[PDB]
């Protein structure tokens, strides 16, 4: 049973696709797929698995399905009667953003606003999990997708798999992107999603980079609790900055929503000292 937007729903309301009907073309590393013929993601469940991880699966499917936003992966349905066991989803040609970042850095392509369109693609969807009571828990370049790679991409949040954990470990927490209140007590509320937007912020406009390039899981946690922030990414406009640093105030309370931050945003692509500023070679 998965509540959500005022309703509850269980693994029935999915649309189950006979198996028939699903052929795989290729992997993605996650499948590339096709229903008769519509062009989809396979995410796929190995049969070698704990009963634990079936019912990790099944809510994933539920969640992402009770989704309705341009800026959230839609699900096309599921394969679970048959093994081994399949969640349909948008295929996203693009890819995730932190390679797309990687292999779109400039080299001897992409531009100031590009940057500022992912990211308000992927505040706009955090806005409308704000509004539903959804907490993500888990906002992070590596789990955002893109359409195509090409001019007029729209990004995307594309999994869901820390909210469904926690509806796995102190190595595997997300430290670099979670606020103090997070991984020293536990809280997570909307105010989690802003801070991790804001890492996320970081990600975009430092083109792929890992958070805190240097520094240790232990030392984030140690620096970050003191009060140190990360520096502005090479080449960062001062009002992109200033919204990571608004993004990662010590209170929540002090910390902007994301209507506030789609606001922000939309005034940056409105800055020509902003959109006109190089990117780092
Ligand atoms: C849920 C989902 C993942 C993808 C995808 C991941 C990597 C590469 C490419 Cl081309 C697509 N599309 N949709």
């Amino acid at each position: 049973n998965y509540c959500f937007a005022g309703k509850t729903s269980s693994i029935s309301d999915l649309k189950e696709v006979p198996r028939k009907n699903i052929t795989l073309i290729r992997g993605l590393g996650v499948y590339e797929g096709q229903v008769s013929p519509l062009q989809v993601a396979v995410k796929t469940l190995p049969e070698v698995c704990s009963e634990q991880d079936e019912l990790d699966f099944l809510m994933e499917a539920l969640i992402i399905s009770k989704f309705n936003h341009q800026n959230i992966v839609r699900c096309i349905g599921v394969s679970l009667q048959s093994l081994p066991r399949f969640i349909l989803l948008e295929l996203m040609a693009g890819g995730d953003l932190k390679s797309f970042l990687r292999e779109t850095r400039p080299r001897p392509s992409l531009a100031m606003l590009d940057l500022l369109h992912v990211a308000r693609d992927i505040a706009c969807g955090c806005q409308y999990l704000e509004e539903n009571h959804f907490i993500h828990r888990d906002i992070a370049a590596r789990n955002c997708l893109l359409t195509c790679p090409g001019p007029g991409r729209v990004a995307k949040i594309g999994d869901f798999g820390m909210a469904r954990d926690i509806y796995g470990g102190c190595a595997m927490l997300p430290v670099k992107w979670m606020p103090p209140e997070a991984f020293m007590e536990g809280i997570f509320t909307s105010k989690t999603d802003t801070w991790s937007f804001g890492v996320l912020l970081w990600e975009i406009f430092s083109l792929g980079y890992m958070p805190y390039p240097s520094k240790s899981n232990q030392e984030v946690l140690e620096f970050v609790t003191s009060g140190g922030r990360m520096d502005p990414p090479k080449n960062c406009p001062g009002p992109v900055y200033r919204i990571m640093t608004q993004c990662w105030q010590h209170q929540p309370e002090d910390r902007p929503n994301f209507a506030i931050i789609l606001e922000r945003i939309e005034y940056c692509t409105q800055d020509p000292d902003v959109i006109n500023t190089a990117l780092p070679i």
